[PDB]
């Protein structure tokens, strides 16, 4: 339209206002009708349930950003939805819906997934403070109640609170996404559009798990052990860990992962070739061994993401007085030895602040290792499906190639651009 | 006007959207042309400042609520504002207003006072979610910015964390209020609208400061001295310190304050009437507080910002905490919390205590909103105990029972423990 | 001996100091020889292994004192260790003797058990300050090494932090018993021994879990739902809630632990019989109830089978705290520290929170005691009496006593389960 | 004496504990009697009242390490001391000898001073467990009381807690010192003992301020304002906060304090000479307006050690000043628990951390070097050599040394104010 043409061409604030709004907009997304269709089946191959195509453009809300995406990310949650696993994600939407008034939107035949991006702000609601057309801009998934007294002392403790393009519709992985203004934070300026929007969910969910005060909250000289290292979240949890004066000790299952995680600077890796009922007990007391000679104690803090055998090792393994970080699900283990277990996911808006600003000085850099076009969306998202990716996947939406979007080249020179793609070209 | 007579009436949700917004309202307020009025002034008397009259109504933002105001009540933020001290709050006016948009309705020649109240919805913005005309609500002061990421951490740390009434226009003390979504809470049913009134701003306060995660964070068994106990924040302290456990010792300068501070089941009372003077006070002090609670105190809760404050860090346990609104500081390993106000998470927790008859009002006196002068002016010379509440648009006292099983329940009495007192 | 007549006269400090401490004492204790005495046998019959007879006095260390116990009590731990399980605690007294130095005197053939008490103190070690020959004291459990860095941050995060009587000899079902300094503390005066002895390692359990900053921390509002109410652990638990202005919620599978719970002032109460893929339905029912009778979710869920129950059940940031897409807490805890041992006694001391005995037995009859707590027929604690020859003895602040009442310090006496 | 004869030839367990213990020792000390010498001076020298000479060898006590010296530092409580201000120590000396038993020791007519050391260990009392004759060792001042209940939540916080040498005598600026077991951490074997001498007051300190749950705590990406950045707490702060991913912005008052700074990569200064309590709210103005300009936000935490009015207006709203308008924490800290120091060993032995030491004074010096840290022409620490005959002495693994090198170790060799 002529809304992209002149965003692409970066055009004025009053130019963009000035081009109309299209009727629909391409985008990636599930259909209502198809949530039964992996019933009988084994493997179920997200690149058949995927569809791309044209979709509504929904009534902005006044609290309300209209953003033309220019990057988006795979995301776990994406190939769940796809899966329609573990319940269909139609489910939320209605769940969503039942709160009446503008929550109605989310409930339609039809569900537009992507749950991170960078993009430019076309359109704002009336309520909206701060942002104008043109502004370049990352966005985040805690879709949160403003109103609700629990988001006043934590924005991911809310009972409204869900996960932007999973609980509710108009995600990422499209030209367009519909946000709450308090999803939106400033563009990096020295980040490409695809390096931009491979970070939210992960480093902020990461940064949740171990440098904020509502997770681990590390300190300098830390030990940390880090399940699955090489993907998404673990390609961020090393970052913090060595920016914040610990000490990574990253689990990989392959050369390639090793490969990635080194890149990173994890020097401390430990292959699971070594071992991975009463066997568990002893495959701790085997990886614990290992922790205190790679990193002279056992660890002070475990990451964990599958929620799969590593969940019960990290419980064995971490010190006295220990604790477990994790995402996904022996007594004497956790009370006689006095250990700590935190379930966590996302980040609130301040978190995602925090996070940024680590970005934002290039103390950290973005886990991005592969790029594929929007047409292309659907594959990148069985990539995921079935770990061939090291760090992150990204998706260029409403960007016509790689590279564009730095709008501080001088930072960027200074930085490397090696440096910020320590994960370029790598796979599984 | 047709909507008053409809909100006091009891009106269903249809009949209030109905009736149409007036143009102007009657409302406690300043005059900018006034701001230098008490220079060279020593007694810079509320009642000379204070204006009662019809101001404009202002266009409802998205996130707004219009409240029809049944009551509300005297806070020292409205004191200071009549006093134009220290600085006019039209300088604070002027600064919302320079973020533009919606916040440059703010800066008025008038500013309309009030910080907390209790009311009827009767307009809400196209944003606003859940609230509906007819509900009966509690409004607080935490007028903050819900785009500002830090607000996601803590309601009370974003850069725009304003005062509502005191650093925003548009306040209680006036038959209608103009407040944020994130302002609202449920009125508790088996309170009248004075009695429902008077906690927020002060009961707020005094749960971040010991109850709340975010100030000193009382466990039972902690010794807590409170100075100046028989005031509004202090009526407040004592009850969370006695609900969660805690040992309150309270300092009070009269007998009738006495009185006021027992009324409400503090049993250990100090007289400021026992007495480098300031380090010897102090030890006398200390002394007193182990004769009555058993040892120095956990955490000390002070007020005044007056001497009180240094004598606090003095008298403190090693370790201890002092909340507030040289070796003595770093040698004994002290801390100090400096904490107004509370966000929409401590204020619902503070809610559910009232809710729960848990807490109590501290409500000493009423006032109608045509005598709200003179009221501001009894807390300006500190003749109150507890707080003193003003009729806005409630034509009596004891309207706005809607649970009066529960209330009966709890016993009138016994929600009323500062009834008739005062300071002389 | 001459020493026990002392103490029991209420002699002198120096007339304590005077009469010689014997070469032997009375004690309830194992011996490592029947280790496998219960192998292939389904019931582990505790009154089989107990033994109750003669062991020698050991040689005091520099930290440690000599305690004439009053009275004792009966612990899950004691249980445990008589049957063996889940490994003769011969095997721990050993891992505690490795250290060489003077905890080479922990191994030995026989262990005497017991992890709570109450006494006079009779002799104190050179390295020992303030405590002298008469006075009252409680004994608390947490055995710990004070010159590791840990127990300077958290008396309970030592590698050597090791449970009295279990991990430690001579514990406190005996006549005497051998503590370090840092395990003492002074006797809630209005108190009788078998009253104060029943406390300090279930109660300052409950206080680290529930009050503690090293815990959940409840705050007056929050609710807490208590599995097992009437038990031990949740007799202090109830209490605690209530007196930092919870609300509590118990959980009970009789009516008679009903009984016990309503006592101790928890008028909230779910009976186990109300109620794979199942496990999140019984949940859901369970968090009807608590809506139903408390008006929100659980704050705080007290657990001690029904773990993933309470990881369902918590509200959202939530803690489960417990002692054997969601952003729930689990807090692992046993013991307490001295400084939370300290806070603990010092609700007990002002009254705010009482003792939850329910039984006393002599220590003639510890092993009956025992399998009554084994065989779960006890609601709160089971006291036995040591070197104290009646009940009712070792009330040394009358008036606070007639005050408080009697009754209501006894909110369990004669209950069963 | 053949005793350290033994110690500095390297001999073994066996061998230094036979060699017998002398009656008196060297040490760097006041005496009472001096107490009143500075009465109407303005320029209390140091040099006046300090005398080195022998004192008598106090008898040990069980929990206890007799500690042969081989490097101590000047610290602050050392000029204090030295100046008989703002009370005499023999004051806390008497006040500490009011518990009685082994506590009378420290009342004497003289005072050992010095807060930290390293040395090895030759003697241990019956109680101390674990560490031998020949281990070598660094002494950190937190001389606690591990019997009393608040020792065991926070090893600072006990009634007891004293800063070794300066509350109590026997210190380290003598050729032996006696501390607490709890005293004592292993020495970082890359270090020389003059390099590993100055750390544990100082960088303790910061750490409890910085690191620690106790203080600050801070987290990567906080901007700390640090004022006085070039002496011995701001060389450690410095450090630390560069560690762990934060901005530090450093205060300093000259040039050549700016090039100490620097050389701990402080890249962000700020020169104090640029300019009613209107006008410390303008001087507040102007410093939060140069923070911005440099780190870009206002400062997160202000660490200060006639600043702390402009500490606290600079934090951030919801920001802590910690210290040794309306929404602010103000946290009041001095030294560090047993468990912080093991911490703060800890970053030492991998090389995270260096130590700050600017000079090397011998014994006989001593005055001279506590004058210099009275009239401030330090940067960093200045070290004092007790036994130890030279510098360049006591690094046990020298391969780690050269791998973080020399120059990398000793960033502040040479310098001054």
């Amino acid at each position: 339209s002529s809304l992209s043409r002149a965003v692409l061409d970066g055009a004025s604030a009053a130019e963009i206002e000035a081009a109309p709004v299209p009727d629909t907009y391409l985008a990636l997304h599930l259909r209502a009708e198809d949530a039964d269709m992996f019933k009988g089946v084994a493997d179920k191959d997200v690149r058949k349930s995927l569809r791309l195509g044209e979709v509504p453009m929904p009534e902005l809300a006044p609290d309300e950003v209209l953003v033309a995406v220019m990057a988006s990310s795979i995301n776990y949650n994406t190939v769940w939805s796809a899966m329609f696993e573990p319940i269909p994600t139609f489910h939320f939407l209605k769940q969503n819906a039942r709160q009446g008034g503008w929550a109605t939107r989310h409930d339609q035949p039809y569900h537009v997934l992507g749950s991170d991006c960078s993009g430019v702000v076309v359109r704002t609601g009336i309520g909206v403070r701060r942002w104008k057309p043109g502004d370049h801009v990352i966005v985040h998934p805690a879709h949160v109640d403003e109103q609700e007294p629990a988001t006043h002392g934590d924005g991911m403790l809310g009972t409204e609170q869900r996960a932007w393009g999973f609980e509710t519709n108009f995600g990422g992985l499209a030209e367009y996404g519909v946000v709450r203004a308090s999803q939106l934070l400033p563009k990096p300026a020295h980040l490409t559009w695809e390096e931009a929007a491979v970070s939210p969910l992960c480093a902020g969910t990461a940064y949740r798990m171990l440098v904020s005060d509502r997770g681990a909250q590390m300190k300098q000289g830390d030990i940390v052990l880090i399940w699955g290292a090489s993907g998404g979240l673990g390609s961020y949890a090393i970052q913090f860990v060595k920016n914040g004066g610990g000490i990574p000790v990253a689990v990989v299952s392959s050369a390639q992962k090793e490969a990635a995680v080194r890149a990173l600077g994890c020097d401390l890796v430990i292959n699971r070739a070594e071992l991975g009922p009463r066997r568990v007990v002893e495959t701790g007391r085997k990886l614990a061994k290992l922790v205190v000679e790679k990193a002279g104690r056992e660890p002070d803090i475990v990451f964990e993401h599958t929620g799969r055998v590593t969940f019960g090792l990290s419980v064995i393994v971490a010190r006295r007085g220990g604790t477990v970080v994790t995402c996904g699900s022996d007594n004497r283990y956790l009370w006689m030895k006095l250990k700590k277990i935190v379930g966590s996911h996302g980040a609130n808006h301040e978190e995602q602040q925090a996070t940024n600003r680590l970005f934002e000085s290039g103390a950290v850099v973005p886990a991005m290792s592969a790029v594929y076009p929007l047409a292309e969306a659907a594959e990148a998202c069985r990539v995921v499906q079935t770990s061939r990716q090291v760090g992150k996947v990204a998706v260029l939406c409403m960007a016509p190639e790689q590279g564009l979007g730095v709008t501080d080249p001088d930072l960027r020179a200074r930085l490397g651009e090696d440096r910020l793609n320590p994960l370029r070209g790598l796979t599984a």
